[PDB]
């Protein structure tokens, strides 16, 4: 693997193969002891646009493997408004660094610099199209979880319109087998049909539901993202939705499922919910440590 | 020592013993040989406010313990506008890193914090209430230059109304033997009454004075803090107060203390007092270091 | 070497033992196996204004030294209006760290600090007036792909009247033997004339061309600079400068010359230059990295 640009350029096995590397890294980091594998290689964190929490994780990440890291978090002006192109930046930077993480508002952008650049690029949102990272530790988090990816039932609800992050969950399970999903959003933000249409191409059982309620208890995995006021300009209506979607205690008492959540968490799930068993969300986000630690070295270790 | 939130948690004995583990820090940074006490280990620094020097003090002292450090300053806007509460933050950030520095406005956030934090919480202002380091390192400061803490006559000037980090260091002198307090300020900061009734409670022998000529020699320490323009708009009186109270060669040749100061130092007093014998405030920022270095390591292997 | 503060400071000889120990640095690097020369070593960059690629560089250098760094940009309102003057910054910071790599808009702003400080104080750029490791990476690449800096044919090209960059490194080259010197630029830029008559004292051979095309194929190094349109507010006479000279690929087909640019590249040099065998700035911006190592390196040993 030269890059990670996109789910789409990785298929089961592989995905199974950085899984398998990411549960070595979770022993690692359980070992409490100093890890030294990446020693004397340098991240270079490279964002026109803002991820607090994007750069911490992928930090966190590289400093556990006993590596260093540069920072460039702002290029909106910095060097955009300064002159530089993309290109260039890069190109300056894979000279100083041995691996990039970036994340640039223009579409292809992780692309066109993995073209130019000399180290591995990883790709943490273009501007939020695909990030690959993202999903790959969702899918880990599921393995671990729930033992296995394939023959899992898993429901998705929020805002399922405009869930870049729904999206290409959704795409990388269908690589798996005997998948059941579900659609549970707003009729206004259901999933886009061209996506659909790779559903039913790949003979993938899915449903569409309105509500929460139309779930039963054989659903493995609860998928939460956000809806944004920005969909609601009314603050009545907004109250509406938000209620009809709020997971809520009383709701997930006695549910076999787990809950997963790419946070940050603000309306989506009520704070009582935390403390119970299958509110997964934040094992889920430490999870993402040991999946990005796999990442980095593999792409190290594949290119040199 | 599960966490340091507030000084109000440490008895004398206690502070004596971090006392002793900053002195071991301190011979070791001497050594000018690299420390790995730490190493493997990462510092996560956690303020919705700024704090430049918090920020490098404590990221200092974790690098010289061969640490590492992540570091989240702005959370105005990067969480508390995005929507993350703190309990979630924590949450997320105690499972990236083995310890946290926490500078967060809202009272009890530190306490908060340290309730949902499965590391090791530091306060470091919320939002600048209790400094138990900084409170700490001028403890320190008095031993290593004077000797011991007790028996002391030590003299506060300045802003003693709204000096939070004189508050702090009062309190904590009070569980120390035979220490003199002198509290030299403009009539209308004096301190605290209540504060007036711990000690008074505690039976310490202290005085209020109105000059700095009223001191006399036997104080073994000149404490030194700021006295914004906000207490005095008029100009023309706050020239009157800055004159009065503002710390000069003249005054300083010849006296028996030492002069602290937390820094940073801005009008309270002369450059030209920095180059006496009696000036310690740089020194003191140094023992800062050490202080921090066994804080951080104390409550990383005291909770393992 | 106790100060790099400015190039004034230092001979030819000592400019060619920092080359050697740069080209040492570089192989290190070559080797890709962690280097420890200054594990243990603290690296402050204190910049009151910003420079994303200086930090950049120095950071990498010193993390490829194995050494740490703590970091200081906006000081325009941190400690310039918290209060703090640049003398008290340098102190505390000069006693957290080994070294400093210091950025101040007021002229003499490093030097005043190097009085200050017990640790090396490293110029780059008061406010941009002297630039001695620009000056030094920028010999150094002459040195790596010329062979040696004696006997070179230099062009300079771009706004020479306020090229800061271009100044310092036309100074240095007046120390070494049979360097001739070609000045292009619009005539409203040309070199300042005390330099002129620098040059002419240490009777140097150099040049003065309006045109790009008055230059013969002799040179050996084109160097080329920026022509900010603060300098042509009309658009459309900004348009007839740029395009006269703008670097082209025909122009440069065929050339014996490597072409340096401090960077950023913005408008003086077409991409589709970048991929002919004499484009040479980016590995240029490579070599940054083995020369600030050394400078880093040797400053820290020349003093303890
Ligand atoms: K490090």
């Amino acid at each position: 693997m030269k890059h990670l640009i996109s789910m789409k350029d990785i298929g089961k096995e592989e995905i199974l193969e950085i899984l398998d590397e990411a549960r070595k890294m979770e022993e690692l980091l359980n070992t409490k002891r100093p890890l030294k594998l990446l020693e004397g290689k340098i991240l270079a964190t490279v964002f026109y646009e803002p991820s607090t929490r994007t750069r911490l994780s992928f930090e966190t990440a590289m400093k556990r493997l006993g590596g260093e890291v540069i920072t460039m978090t702002d290029l909106k002006s910095s060097s955009v408004a300064k002159g530089e192109s993309l290109i260039d930046t890069i190109r300056v930077i894979s000279g100083y660094a041995d691996i990039i993480v970036l994340r640039h508002p223009s579409e292809g952008a992780a692309r066109l610099a993995s073209e130019y650049s000399q180290v591995p690029i990883i790709n943490a949102g273009d501007g939020s199209n695909q990030h690959p990272t993202q999903t790959l530790l969702d899918l880990y988090t599921i393995m671990r979880e729930i033992g296995r990816i394939d023959g899992i039932k898993i429901a998705f609800v929020g805002d399922l319109k405009y869930g870049r992050t729904v999206h290409s969950l959704v795409y990388a399970l269908s690589l798996f087998e005997n998948v059941e999903m579900y659609f549970v959003s707003p009729k206004e933000l259901r999933l886009p049909k061209d996506i659909i249409e790779d559903l039913k191409a790949k003979n993938i059982k899915f449903y569409e539901k309105e509500s929460l309620d139309d779930l039963d208890d054989d659903i493995d995995v609860l998928y939460v993202t956000r809806i944004q006021k920005e969909r609601f300009p009314d603050p009545n209506e907004y109250e509406k939705v938000k209620g009809s979607y709020k997971i809520k205690r009383e709701y997930v008492e006695g549910k076999k499922f787990i809950i997963m959540h790419p946070l940050p968490r603000v309306d989506e799930i009520d704070y009582d919910v935390d403390d119970l068993p299958q509110a997964k969300y934040f094992k889920q986000s430490f999870y993402g440590i040991p999946v990005r630690m796999a990442i980095l070295k593999k792409l190290i270790e594949d290119n040199e």
